[PDB]
Formats: C-alpha cells, sequence, structure tokens
C-alpha cells in the first residue's frame, strides 16, 4: 500500500548528490549475509553503509565483509561480553577524520549501539537505540538513554552539522505506524518514547529528513514483525530515520525507504546529500 | 664517539622531503611516556610514528595518545593474551588506504609484532622481530620467522614500493655493533640471523637506507644495554632500520639515528622521503 517515490538525486538548487548513505537493521549480520544482503548493498552502492543488530563480535566478522568494493574503511562495535545481541557497524568509502564509539557515558556504552564518524563537512552517527522491552520493562532506562543521547548529540551538532541515522526504536507520530491505537502502550509508541523523539528534534535541533520531504505521506514504514506476515499486509512501523541538522536541509536531495529489499524484518533506508 | 650528520631534507634531484617517518623501540609505552617520550615526538613532528615494545594492551592505551597533534590515525597490535610483552603501534597524520596486522601466518601472528599500512605510493611495515633469546633458545624459531617474514614482504613489494621499519633484532655486519667478536654467539649477531638479514635485502629486494647513505661509517648504533651504562661508552648495536625498495632510492633524502633522544634503551631513527 506504499510505493516509495523515485530517487531525487539533486538538491533544491540543482546540485547533484555527492553522498549516498544507507542504513539498515540487518537482524543478524550472518543471517542477513546469507539472505544476499551484501548483494543488495552492492547494487545500491552507497558511499557509507551503517548497520544495526549485527549480533556479531568485532573479531568474528564474516570474510564476505573484506570483499566490499568501495566500502573498505570499516568500524564495528558490539557488546564487550556476550554475543548475539545488539552491535553496530559503519563502512565507508572514504576514511573519516575520526571515529568514536558510544555516547561518552559508561552505563550507556556497554551494548555496542553507537558509532561516530566525523568527515570534512559533517559528523555521522549511527545508533541502535535500546528498545523499551516487553511489558515496557526497560522503559525507565530508555528514558534515561534518551536524555543522555540528546545531550551528546547536542554537543556534536554545536561544532559540526550532524547526520544521525539508524534504528531509533520509536514511531514518532500516528502516521509513522499502521496501528497507533493498539500500540500506545507497547515499546516503540509510548507517549514517553514519542516525547523523547520530539525533544531530540527540537533540542539539538534536527529535522526528520523523510517527514520533511513527505509530511503528509502515510503507510511509509521500515519494520514489520515477521509474524502473521505483517510485511505483506504492510502492518509496519517507521523506526529507522535520517535526522539532519537544519543547516543541512539545503543539501538534502532525498530520503528513501527501500520497502522492497529483503533480508531482515527492517528494510534499508537511503539518504542523498549534495555536499 | 658518534655524531649523526645534519638532516639532508632534499632528494638527490633537489625534491624537498614530503614524508618523515620516525621509528622507536620504546621499551614500554607507559614507561617511555613517563620519560617524556611524547615530548620528543612532538618536537620531531613526524608524519608517521611507529613504535615497538609497547607492552600495552589495545584497550589500555594511555590517554596521552589521544592528544597527539597530527598523528590522529592510530593502529595498535599486542599479544592477544598476557600483556607487558611485545606490542607495536603505528600512528599516522594521514589515513592509510588500508591497515593489516601480522604476516599472514597464524603461528607468527600471535605476539603483536607487525602492522602494515598502505598509502598512495608505498606500503609501510613496522616490525618487532622475535629475538633469538638467552642461550639462543629461540634461534630455531627466529630462523623460521625470518623466512616467513621474507616471503610476506616479497609479496607486498611485488605490488607497491615497500618501506620496512622497526627493531629487526640483528646487527647486519661487524660495523653494526661495537663488539662483534664477543657477540658472534649471542642473540642479534649469530651467523644465522646475519644471513637471514642478507637474504631479506637480496630477495625482496630491499636497501638498508642508513648504510646505503653512510656505507663506511662506524659506531652508529640504536640500542645500548642499560647495564654498565653502555650508552655513555657507546657500546651499542644497530638493531633498528629503514629498509626501502630499490625503486624508492631516488626518493631517499636521509636516514637518521637520533643518538641523543632518551626514554628507552633504543634511540629513535628517522627517515625522510621525497614522494
Ligand atoms: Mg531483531
Ligand atoms: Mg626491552
Amino acid at each position: 500500500l506504499y510505493e516509495d517515490p523515485p530517487d531525487q538525486k539533486t538538491s533544491p538548487s540543482g546540485k547533484p548528490a555527492t553522498l549516498k548513505i544507507c542504513s539498515w537493521n540487518v537482524d543478524g549480520l550472518r543471517a542477513w549475509i546469507k539472505k544476499k544482503g551484501l548483494d543488495w548493498v552492492k547494487e545500491e552502492a552507497p558511499d557509507i553503509l551503517c548497520l544495526q543488530e549485527t549480533k556479531c563480535s568485532e573479531n568474528k566478522l564474516p570474510a564476505e565483509l573484506q570483499e566490499l568494493p568501495g566500502l573498505s574503511h570499516q568500524y564495528w562495535s558490539a557488546p564487550s561480553d556476550k554475543e548475539g545481541y545488539s552491535g553496530v557497524g559503519l563502512l565507508s568509502r572514504q576514511c573519516p577524520l575520526k571515529v568514536s564509539y558510544g555516547i561518552g557515558d559508561e552505563e550507556h556504552d556497554q551494548e555496542g549501539r553507537v558509532i561516530v564518524a566525523e568527515f570534512d563537512s559533517f559528523v555521522l552517527v549511527t545508533a541502535y537505540v535500546p528498545n523499551a522491552g516487553r511489558g515496557l520493562v526497560r522503559l525507565e532506562y530508555r528514558q534515561r538513554w534518551d536524555e543522555a543521547f540528546r545531550k551528546f548529540l547536542k554537543g556534536l551538532a554545536s561544532r559540526k552539522p550532524l547526520v544521525l541515522c539508524g534504528d531509533l526504536n520509536v514511531a514518532h507520530e500516528e502516521i509513522d505506524l499502521r496501528n497507533p491505537k493498539g500500540n500506545k502502550k507497547n515499546a516503540g509508541f509510548t507517549p514517553q518514547e514519542r516525547q523523547g523523539f520530539g525533544e531530540l528534534l527540537q533540542a539539538v535541533p534536527l529535522a526528520d529528513s523523510f517527514r520533511h520531504l513527505y509530511p503528509n505521506t502515510p503507510y511509509a514504514y521500515t519494520f514489520w514483525t515477521y509474524m502473521m506476515n505483517a510485511r505483506s499486509k504492510n502492518v509496519g512501523w517507521r523506526l529507522d530515520y535520517f535526522l539532519l541538522s537544519h543547516s543541512l536541509l539545503p543539501a538534502l536531495c532525498d530520503s528513501k525507504i527501500r520497502s522492497k529489499a529483503l533480508g531482515s524484518d527492517h528494510c534499508p533506508i537511503t539518504l542523498y546529500l549534495a555536499l
């Protein structure tokens, strides 16, 4: 019930996109690689690929990653303990000026959720935000993560324009999920998570790239539960975002949701910037 | 009894040096940092700094390293076990095209001895070669390392000009140590170690940058035992080298031995290339 519009590869002024970023919760790097995930990446050919839920230790990465074309600068962060949980990755054509891990808060830097890669004209963060859990059991912690993450990004943005991407584990508004009424007390659509997302946009400040370009467009989602084949019925949530510093809006070409690409229960999202 | 000649910062054709590499066995990164080692590095201001005998785990690096000016791309390799032994580091102004660890042989890649950093026009290797040990107890192994290392460097050099630097743990010829007669059966001057060094030069092929420029110059050493204050008497060995692909000789400006810089029982060596 949703058709992503064609790629707009020029900026409002007509500048051709110079930077293509793809972000994807892969629900297990090895399982996704098996489902030809890297085949799809090679076709999409991003300058930067950010992955979440790698569930892979930094020293047990598959050999297929060594192969990737112009994505040879690769950065990985996983829980410094048990494997098979969380984990993020950032693979870049160009070498970043600097790469950092976590958000500068030890309690929040233990589950391999955040990679920071600074470039010439912007800083890129990819995040796997902690979900609030069955029965909202981790909601109190998620609210604390939210505030610490906001403070951290506020600091980054004060020095360089910011691009935040990944699985932020909240559907911001009713338009961002198929069933708002039934999910107001479930992880991803609590008033607390939605309020924290609003604070993040106002405080840093950041713009929701997709919603900025497509403010009235419903049924655009990036996650569908595997069960009941929700994906075929498009019973989904928009959990994956590109949020941009306001100063980057003139560089924005497009923000895509690759609804058709398989290999996970999230689909990829793709950003085009003219820097 | 040895005065290093002034820095020759142009190539035979008059091209100004564009690349300054410093290599230093620091005999313990923390102990050296304490002895103001980083102060000396900042004065020398190399484009690339390679360290050996860091004796430091990759996740217990001192905070002082975060500070370094234009040496912000930092690569570390230590034994993946007990600490306080071996360990190497490579810190670069520019981001390398690619960084690799070890020599592609699992038996020889366990003691954190080798870092490979490829750049546009050359590939740089820094090495802490295994010493042959008291009573030559590790000489059989050292001969096997030597052959594997030679094969590995032969492969690198076949694709890109090679710079090999670090503590190669052999004084090539009688001119390379104060007491050749008394050390012909000691680690660092056995016929077997000296023969392997000769094979390395002929086989890759590589030139000894310092000896190429200063072929008849005695008493030039880079290591002095702490005991008996050998350093004050200049009873030393030349164990630290810059070996260059023959094709890099026209780029060679100078190869320095920084006899006066303290903080270790080795002194730093510095290479100037006009690339
Ligand atoms: Mg999952
Ligand atoms: Mg020592």
